C-alpha cells in the first residue's frame, strides 16, 4: 500500500500519506475554539499523520460561516493551544488553515453589519445562498472593493495570524486561496476586474496571493507554510477563463518565492472539481500543475482508498487529503490500511452547532 510509505514534508517525517482535509464544522461557538474541537481532532490524529484544521479567521471581518474559530485574539490562541497539545500527544502534525471569506459573507457575520470586503463590488450571484446562524439561507450582499492600503493590511492580518498559530504550537499554517473566497476573488478573471496593479493582467491578479505567501513565509519560514488553490473549481462564481494557465501562473510564483527565500514551501494543496466522462481531462490538469511545481503536492477532492492509492502509485501526488470520509470515519487511516468498510456521513450535521451529534459520535472500528 503506497499510502503508508514514509514521506518527508518540510522538516516533518510522516508515517503515511492520508491527510485530514480542512473542514469547517461550525462547532467553535463565538469564534472561540471549544473542547469539542479537541475531542474531534484527537479522534482523527495518528502517529505521524498530517492534519489540517478547519478554516480559521484572520480578522473580525474574515468570517462567512457561523461559529468558525479564530486565531487573531489571545483568547483564541490559548484555546487553540490545548487542542494542539492533545493532537501532538498522539504524534501527529497539525496545520492551521488561515481563511478569509472575502465577499462570501453577510452583514450578520460582519462587525456593525458592515459590507464584506473583496477585490470588486460584484456580488455573488443569486444562484448561491449563504447559510445563516438560524439555519436558513440568505442573500450575498454587495461587497466593498478595497484599495491597496487595505490590501497590505489584510496581508498584515495573515502574517499576524501565522505568528499566533505558531504561538499556539501549530506546526505550520495553510493559506486558503481556493473555493472562491478572498484570495480566489483576486485570482479569477470572472471576479477580478480591477484597473489597478492588482487586476487586469494574469501577473497582476496573482499579486495578492504572492504577497500573502511572501508575508507568512517571512514570518514563520517557508517550511511551515502550505498553500491551497482550486483553479478548476467554480464555487461561488469563481470562474477563470483559463484555469490551467491560472494554476501554472500561481505555481510559477510559488517556485519563485522558494528560489528567492532559499527554502521550499511545505506543500501545494489543490482540490479538483471531480464531476461523467471528463475524468481524464481533470486528471491531466492536476498532473500538469504537479509536474510544474518544485515541491510537495497534495491532491484533494472526491478521493477514495483506491483512487488515493493510485494517486501515489503513478506519482500524481505525494499526499492525499480526505474530506467527508474523515467526518464519518475518525479512524479513517486505520480503515484504509486494513481495507475495512467505511461508514456513511450525515450531511445534515455538517454545519450544526452540537458538540457531539454528527461531530464526535461517529464510532471507531470494533
Ligand atoms: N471553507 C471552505 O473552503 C468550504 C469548502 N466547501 C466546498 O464548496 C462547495 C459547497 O459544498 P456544500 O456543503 O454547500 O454542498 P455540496 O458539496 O456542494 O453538494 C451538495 C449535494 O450535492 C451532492 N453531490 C453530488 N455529487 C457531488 C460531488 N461531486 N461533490 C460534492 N457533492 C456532491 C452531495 O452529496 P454528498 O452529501 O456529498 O454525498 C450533496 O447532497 C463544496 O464543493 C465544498 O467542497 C464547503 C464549504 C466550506
Ligand atoms: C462540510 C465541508 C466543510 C469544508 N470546509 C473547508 C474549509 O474550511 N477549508 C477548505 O479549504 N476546504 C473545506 N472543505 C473542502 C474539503 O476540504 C475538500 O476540498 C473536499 O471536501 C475533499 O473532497 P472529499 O470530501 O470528497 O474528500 C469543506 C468541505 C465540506 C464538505
Amino acid at each position: 500500500n503506497p499510502l503508508f510509505s514514509p514521506y518527508k514534508m518540510g522538516k516533518f517525517n510522516l508515517s503515511h500519506r492520508v491527510v485530514l482535509a480542512p473542514m469547517t464544522r461550525c462547532r467553535a461557538l463565538n469564534n472561540i475554539p471549544q473542547a469539542a474541537l479537541g475531542e474531534y481532532y484527537e479522534q482523527r490524529a495518528t502517529a505521524g499523520g498530517f492534519l489540517i484544521t478547519e478554516g480559521t479567521m484572520i480578522s473580525p471581518t474574515s468570517a462567512g460561516f457561523p461559529h468558525v474559530p479564530g486565531i487573531f485574539t489571545k483568547e483564541q490562541v490559548r484555546e487553540w493551544k490545548k487542542i494542539v497539545d492533545v493532537v501532538h500527544a498522539k504524534g501527529a502534525v497539525i496545520f492551521c488553515q488561515l481563511w478569509h471569506v472575502g465577499r462570501a459573507s453577510h452583514e450578520v457575520y460582519q462587525p456593525a453589519g458592515a459590507a464584506p470586503i473583496s477585490s470588486t463590488e460584484k456580488p455573488i450571484s443569486n444562484r448561491w445562498r449563504i447559510l445563516m446562524p438560524d439555519g436558513t439561507h440568505g442573500i450575498y450582499p454587495k461587497p466593498r472593493a478595497i484599495g491597496t492600503y487595505e490590501i497590505s493590511q489584510v496581508v498584515e492580518d495573515y502574517r499576524r495570524s501565522a505568528l499566533n498559530a505558531i504561538e499556539a504550537g501549530f506546526d505550520g499554517i495553510e493559506i486558503h486561496g481556493a473555493h472562491g473566497y478572498l484570495i480566489d476573488q483576486f485570482l479569477k478573471d470572472g471576479i477580478n476586474d480591477r484597473t489597478d496593479e492588482y487586476g487586469g493582467s494574469l501577473a497582476n491578479r496573482c499579486k495578492f496571493i504572492t504577497q500573502v505567501v511572501q508575508a507568512v513565509v517571512s514570518a514563520i519560514g517557508a517550511d511551515r507554510v502550505g498553500v491551497r488553490v482550486s483553479p478548476a473549481i467554480d464555487h461561488l462564481d469563481a470562474m477563470d477563463s483559463n484555469p490551467l494557465s491560472l494554476g501554472l501562473a500561481v505555481v510559477e510564483r510559488l517556485n519563485k518565492i522558494q528560489l528567492h527565500s532559499g527554502s521550499k514551501l511545505a506543500y501545494l494543496h489543490v482540490t479538483q472539481p471531480r464531476s461523467g466522462g471528463s475524468e481524464e481531462e481533470e486528471a491531466r490538469l492536476m498532473r500538469t500543475l504537479r509536474n510544474a511545481y518544485q515541491g510537495t503536492f497534495i491532491c484533494s477532492g472526491g478521493y477514495t482508498r483506491e483512487l488515493g492509492i493510485e494517486a501515489v502509485a503513478q506519482g500524481d501526488a505525494d499526499l492525499v487529503s480526505y474530506g467527508r470520509l474523515f467526518i464519518s470515519n475518525p479512524d479513517l487511516v486505520m480503515r484504509i490500511k486494513l481495507n475495512a468498510p467505511l461508514n456513511k456521513y450525515n450531511r445534515k450535521t455538517f454545519y450544526t452547532q452540537d458538540p457531539v451529534v454528527g461531530y464526535t459520535d461517529y464510532p471507531f472500528l470494533q
